[PDB]
């Protein structure tokens, strides 16, 4: 089995896509090896870039296709090297920017976190063995976090496994194990662009839809709920327009459906107040009550939903 | 004839175009059949990957075209292999990412189920044949399922069957028959989104558009449900600039006409109450009635949708 | 000449750009042509597909380009084959998806027809002709046409002809004449959207800002308008958000306008009935007469339209 | 030096992207020099298309590269000829679609005028020379153009010149200026679709808004105005989403500026009648007067524009 | 080691990219060396371009591959040129389109600066030297500057530096030393658009929104103030369709929150002054005090934004 150590440099991870559970990552991969020895310009090793690659194969030289499993479509590999060492050494370097897909969850939206992972398989070859893996994810941890929208956790884990295919032909004994590297870079997302921009504004709403009751006539009551009511779905409209649409509802939109509620409860309780007592008596109790505890119980009800 | 049989690896369904009727899928493919032995380094199978399975197509080597019927564009095909074995078995192994079309009906929208489906046949060739097929669509299926935005019913179903082309050229007495592979994937929709952001909300817009009769005066009542026919449009835009524009009315399509009709059949209730009885009259009687019967009818309309 | 006999396969008809007068193309597209006759394995018709064609043009094999000539930027081609028949008979068998142009007119938007060209010629010579045109549009003519975006009235017509193109060279005397493949396909549009989400809502928007006339204060007649007016905007947009901006006024964007004008006339027959009469008297007479008049002004007005 | 004559074909300009100051022009373009004499098949003039043209500069056929100097990345370049006479003359024959670039200004936006530019320069060569220089528009000029979006005022002109590039390297004495040919095609967009679907509701919208002085009371001028003020901000936005972003403040963006300022300034007109005078009085002379004054202000200072 | 010196053309740098932080980068990019002396055809400069500057590198032409260090993805290369000098020059010219990152602030939004950087090293070998970087930004200085949405404040600086790669192999004792050129090109966003079209109109409102005061009666203050809340939310997502989704609070941002704020710390003093006097007074020092205050308060709060 051919011993094959990996090397992973990560310039950028970017381009998180929400529906299709996909994110880019631009950088470097590099190989190595060990052949037969070769002859070489003086005893120097020689160096093959791009076009010329695909000559040191034509004339037989052996370069494992590796393959990224998570990927989604062909990535653009920028420069490529080979590199040949006398001694037998063959180191491949190219550049790369890929979009990769995960399992990624995203219903505690403004304060999630991921994991962006990548998956390394020889395409062709299982009696050849991923021998080391080290990858260098050498972007800032304690420079622009605040700043930046995705805050990494730690350096990332390594983790080479062997990954077992069922189905292959008949003629396959046992040669149906392939040598799989795993790596694994957490990160959460920072929230303070939401809080701000959305989160408060909407607690501002939400908080002046309880205001509803201070007004002193029925007909101001029930009249401006409706305007409270258009206020949410214009605030729910900016929302959805700037986020997008997941398949799933997230913080954000079940404070968005809380709004709604906050509202039609308030429109039922004007309702309930003027015609719940008997020869047209207002039940002034209620409105100057829940004057105060209809902020109460929407703050009662989001304690549960942390439950 | 040449018997070949393919093997299909389903990784990933997503992007759906509901205005083109297309979607991505991301897997292998993999055909088999056997041809003339061969001499191999060794004795053990050749492995052939990417510019090198040309060359040997130049020297002769019959790897026939086989084409994605249902496919949008030509799809991205990442690695590909050959395998070749020294008794005249040849295996073709290739990673891709396609879009494919097929007749999708999204009139019940966020109920609606599709089938996702791939139809592949050889692209010059009528005198060989699909043999058997297997398609391994190893997906979650009791995993994570509500989480996700489809829902894979069932395991894949296969199909080979015999399609006949009839204006052909003038030299084909009877090969006019090819051979075609249909894979089919039923899925339906994760509603769990549109239930709560888009129909709850406007369920309870609707409901509180009737609260217009509950108000006193006249002028509330009609003043007032102006305020509610804007917030149906607001909610009409809410909802369009996040679905998009489908062909067809959708049942939310539907839900917000009905959402247009409720208020502009208020709007025509209010104003005949006013003016129906002679010297003035209210008409208190119907203010009163539809307070509760303008609920009702809506309800009982509602039923008669799903007849 | 050259007797060279085209056929066109048309799947696929979608993705109309507005703005740009584009649409989009799927299918397959045959070109079989008498040549020298030839050896070929056996006495069987070879079959050449995708990189080996390109070898026997190396080798001298006359294979012309044709062009489409209203294709906007190169089309993509799929699979391609070459059928070489020993008695001299060339088949060139291809796959392409294409983006195409034509002069296509939006006024009559909801309600608007158009004609999908297609325009072949060869790139280089005119010494060549074009034999007979046979295009395969089968696509369904009756089995989902109200469900789809658009009907296709009949199966497609085409037309042989020859172009005189006037700025040559100096040294053609008298072969500057192409042969050209004009291929068209009428269709209408679905106007079953358009009438139920965009048309039928603006409708009953418009109809109801003519009830503003029905309250009986001034000061409510001319507020009210004012929210009348912001309605009309709101819908505006809505409407401009799904459809988009084409470069003349639609159906829809007329009727946008009349209810800017309905509801900026009503301002101003509100305001007149205030300050006609002497000696601050309302004018009742108008605002019941227009009570009815203004739905029907706007009625009659809008036969007119389809002066 | 060799003599070039070229000819560019314009079929198709489109697509002007207003932030980044291009535009899409497809068309065809026709290169032709004098060459050595040349044995050619028979004695007729040889055709060599598109994959074949490299391989006549393999075997040393001099083809100069032409670059588009104001081209926007690399063109895509459809079919292409060579046209190889005997003589020694050589013509390149080539479709191609490519962005170009040119100093657009948008300011007076739906009345700007625009010109769209296209410079053609060898790539390396300056002792060759570009010879005469002809293009057809033939695109219609009475035909449709109330219909398209760009009205092209007449046939484009051209002008070959010599450019001089200062910073070369330090071995070439004279040979530093190099052959540019210069078309120019002018263009003046048709305002119809912005004056109906834009300039003409918020003229109506403006003009509805100095109706808030014809209301009696004046909580019912401050609070309707508002509502105003909501009506501009919609409008605002209505335009913005469906034109875009530019740089500069538009002719249509100025006029939703004075909008702003006509509103804000009412405001503070109906604020100063109410607390100008001593004792409570309401100035009515100032509601009455600014009635048709605000309306004659605006006028007034929007002549002042156009300074 | 060889001395290469490199001289870049810059003609366009459009299309920032705010989330992604990235720009692209139009021009040209030179590279000359010295190398063996060489038979030319006569004694002149050979010159080769594009397709046949692989063939020189087939036959052993030492062509070092130089990497844009932060570029997103291939750069699309235009035109390229081989200069063979006799006496052993060699000069690589090329155009190129590419896309690059930075690190980018945007936190002051409108007012914000930033800087466009190139990054250029060899890829495979640190044996050889960048020499000297000439860089020619030869774009408009004093020509359209408040037309165009960036002002470029000088000339680029540039940098020839050493960067020092750690995580090589083992071979390697001391060169692991690279050559880099950056380039730096500093940038002003050009605010007018954002000053007229977005920070004016919110000033307006904002000021506006104080007006609120100036009603007489409480239920006026209170169900105004929520048609204002409306206005700003209107206005938030007005700013937002067009401006984007940044990481981080912006200077406009702040200023919606600002909007936000006022409104709904007017509506608690609104709500105030009604029940803060004990039996029902309505405390109208504290309404006409405000009446200024209010204002007077958001504008001694924002001067200490910029502490």
């Amino acid at each position: 089995p051919v011993d094959v150590s990996v090397s992973i440099f990560i310039n950028k991870i970017y381009g998180v896509n929400t529906l299709e559970q996909t994110y880019k990552v631009d950088g470097y991969i590099v190989a190595q090896w060990t052949g037969k020895p070769r002859k070489t310009p003086g005893d120097k090793p020689l160096i093959v870039e791009n076009t010329q690659i695909e000559r040191w194969i034509n004339n037989g030289l052996w370069v494992p296709a590796l393959e990224f499993i998570n990927v989604v479509g062909s990535p653009d590999t920028g420069n490529k090297r080979l590199m040949l060492f006398p001694d037998g050494r063959v180191i491949y370097n190219a550049r790369f920017l890929g979009s990769f897909s995960n399992d990624m969850d995203f219903r505690l939206f403004p304060f999630d976190r991921q994991q962006f992972v990548l998956e390394l398989e020889p395409f062709s070859y299982n009696n050849q063995q991923l021998r080391f893996s080290d990858i260098q994810v050498y972007t800032e941890n304690i420079d622009n976090e605040e700043i930046d929208e995705w805050w990494i956790r730690g350096k990332a884990s390594t983790h080479i496994s062997d990954i077992r295919y069922d189905h292959l032909s008949s003629v396959q004994p046992n040669q149906n194990e392939f040598s799989r590297i795993t790596v694994r870079i957490d990160a959460v997302r920072n929230p303070s662009y939401y809080l701000w921009s959305f989160i408060l504004p909407l607690g501002l709403i939400i908080a002046a839809s309880w205001s509803v009751f201070w007004l002193e006539s029925f007909s101001e009551r029930l009249q401006t709920s409706f305007t409270l009511m258009l206020t949410v779905v214009a605030y729910a409209f900016y929302t959805s327009n700037i986020l997008g649409r997941l398949p799933y509802t997230t913080v954000i939109d079940q404070m968005i459906i809380a709004g709604y509620g906050s509202i039609f409860a308030a429109i039922l309780l004007i309702i309930f107040a003027h015609h719940r007592q008997a020869n047209g008596v207002e039940d002034d109790l209620l409105i100057q009550r829940c004057r105060l505890a209809f902020p109460l119980g929407f703050l009662a009800i989001g304690c549960v939903l942390v439950i």
